[PDB]
């Protein structure tokens, strides 16, 4: 029925790597900016590392590890990569440095200075990612702005698989009707939640129903009422959005269609995206925390035999 998956999982000693500061904390665990030096080879290669504080919890380690599994079975530019798992009295994800943090925080931060050529560009990456997992038929079942991460502000990368599951087996806002109705998660429902995503990066990282409950959400889709057209938006991007908060799933459309419809809008930005001063804005030694090192590569430069 399907092939089978060859993924290397690499185990990683602790010495290996070294954690410089912390990124964040609570929930399951606490995740630090790092340095890995892999075995013989000498390189350093920037990295998140995120492990478990509640003690080893059995329940916990399940989550954790079924993210691992994922995250290494996944090889594609817009998606972000797993380096290694270490077996401590944690275990501990070591993952790729997105060095300037959450696409939500970026843009609401950056909202002066974020082009129409960017977001159009976003738009098309995270499309990218999102049909490279369709391909895969994993669904990440939890698509937000949030869930995006840029490595630069040239490229961005999807995340937050561990609720990540196989197609054929909370974020209210985000959901699907069918999802919130029926729990019912399929590519197509993921495609809904791009949408959403979208509309938060047009807004600047504005909250979507904002001052709704949960509760009145389904009626409100049910009315058959959406989300505003944002200021910045042409009808033609706008529609793009409109299409994906479809009831009908089949009628929404496809992630392959989006790379598409936005590429072609990327190959003009300012017809489809106004915004003022649009011309004026630019965007992003350097290397933080360490002096030592120019043996610094990316993961992404790091490949593996
Ligand atoms: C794929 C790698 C990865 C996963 C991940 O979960 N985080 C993450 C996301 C949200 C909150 C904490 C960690 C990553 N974060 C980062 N970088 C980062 C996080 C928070 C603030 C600032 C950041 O960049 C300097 N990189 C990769 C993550």
């Amino acid at each position: 029925g399907e092939a089978p998956n060859q993924a290397l999982l690499r185990i990683l000693k602790e010495t290996e790597f070294k954690k410089i500061k912390v990124l964040g904390s609570g929930a399951f665990g606490t995740v630090y900016k790092g340095l890995w030096i892999p075995e013989g080879e000498k390189v350093k290669i920037p990295v998140a590392i995120k492990e478990l504080r509640e003690a080893t919890s059995p329940k916990a380690n399940k989550e954790i590890l079924d993210e691992a599994y994922v995250m290494a079975s996944v090889d594609n530019p817009h998606v972000c990569r797993l380096l290694g798992i270490c077996l401590t009295s944690t275990v501990q994800l070591i993952t790729q440095l997105m060095p300037f943090g959450c696409l939500l925080d970026y843009v609401r931060e950056h909202k002066d200075n974020i082009g129409s050529q960017y977001l159009l560009n976003w738009c098309v990456q995270i499309a990218k990612g999102m049909n490279y997992l369709e391909d895969r038929r994993l669904v990440h079942r939890d698509l937000a702005a949030r869930n995006v991460l840029v490595k630069t502000p040239q490229h961005v990368k999807i995340t937050d698989f561990g609720l990540a599951k196989l197609l054929g087996a909370v974020p209210i806002k985000w959901m699907a009707l069918e999802s919130i109705l029926h729990r019912i998660y399929t590519h197509q429902s993921d495609v809904w939640s791009y949408g959403v995503t979208v509309w938060e990066l047009m807004t600047f990282g504005s909250k979507p129903y904002d001052g709704i409950p949960a509760s009145e959400i389904s009626s409100i889709l049910e009315k058959g009422e959406r989300l505003p057209q944002p200021p910045i938006c042409t009808i033609d991007v706008y529609m793009i959005m409109v299409k994906c908060w479809m009831i009908d799933a089949d009628s929404r459309p496809k992630f392959r269609e989006l790379i598409i419809e936005f590429s072609k809008m990327a190959r003009d930005p300012q017809r489809y995206l106004v915004i003022q001063g649009d011309e004026r804005m630019h965007l992003p030694r350097a290397l933080m925390d360490e002096e030592d090192m120019d043996d610094v590569v990316d993961a992404d430069e790091y490949l593996i035999p």
